[PDB]
């Protein structure tokens, strides 16, 4: 009860988060037709995310939807290379050497390693972030990663300390993290509850503003710091 895998039919993200709420149902389980009513309505259900950050995300999604000016979006368009979906993910492969929708274990492996406590915190976020932008440059001849890109690629680590975890802290349990990514279910039973206060585009602001912070180059090796 609660939670199905994908099947043949079914479409699903680059977001280990969007395919944890199609499969539990708060989205449509077959990945399609996702409006803003419908995003609203899941992310608040699940998560309790703030409408008017379900609306900012929402708009972005739906300018992965091939068809112009679109009222949908299904999550195989957040696919599409260099719209949203971009290099040095923490947990997919860069589109140049393969899929890069689907959880692979040799990059997730590579995040792992950085996440160096039982307690994920905003300086081993940081960390993990990095390793990966530098990883991807040096090894991916055709790495890019836009203005959007870099945004969404701070922003996606701000989101699951602050989503999953305690955005006042700005820590997360490590297991509850890999549990997400690996499983693409939410770990209630490791001990998330969905949060009574919601989730804001102030809260994920501030959490991306100490990611930056936590960044210490002694000289920015490439886009490591665009919002
Ligand atoms: C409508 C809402 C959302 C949209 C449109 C969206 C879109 C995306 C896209 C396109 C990616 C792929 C970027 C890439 O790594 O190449 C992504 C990654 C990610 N998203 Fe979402 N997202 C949404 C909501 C959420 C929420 C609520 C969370 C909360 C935990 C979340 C957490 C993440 C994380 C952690 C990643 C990084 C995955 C990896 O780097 O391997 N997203 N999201
Ligand atoms: C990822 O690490 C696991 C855990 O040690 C290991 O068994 C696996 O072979 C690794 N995968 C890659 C592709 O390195
Ligand atoms: C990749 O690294 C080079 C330094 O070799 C830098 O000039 C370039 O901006 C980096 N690319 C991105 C997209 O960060
Ligand atoms: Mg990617």
């Amino acid at each position: 009860s609660g939670w199905q895998a994908p099947g043949p039919n079914d479409v699903r993200a680059p977001c280990p988060m969007l395919n944890t709420l199609a499969n539990h149902g708060f989205l449509p389980h077959d990945g399609k037709g996702i409006t803003v009513n419908k995003t609203i309505d899941a992310l608040g259900s699940a998560l309790n995310i703030d409408a008017n950050l379900s609306t900012l995300l929402f708009g972005f999604a739906a300018t992965t939807n091939p068809q112009p000016n679109a009222t949908f979006f299904d999550l195989d368009h957040l696919s599409r290379h260099n719209i949203l979906e971009h290099d040095a993910s923490l947990s997919r492969q860069d589109s140049y050497f393969g899929p890069a929708d689907v959880f692979n274990e040799a990059v997730f492996n590579q995040t792992k390693s950085f996440w160096t406590g039982d307690i994920i915190d905003v300086q081993m976020a940081a960390n993990a972030r990095i390793v990966r932008l530098l990883t991807s440059n040096l090894t991916n001849p055709e790495y890019s990663l836009s203005d959007l890109g870099s945004a969404f690629s701070i922003g996606e680590s701000a989101a699951y300390i602050g989503i999953l975890g305690d955005k006042k802290s700005a820590t997360v349990p490590k297991s509850w993290v890999e549990y997400l990514f690996e499983n693409e279910r939410l770990p209630y039973e490791l001990g998330f509850k969905r949060p009574n206060d919601p989730f804001t585009t102030d809260d994920l602001g501030d959490l991306s503003t100490q990611i930056i912070n936590a960044q210490h180059f002694p000289q920015s090796p490439g886009k490591v710091e665009k919002r």
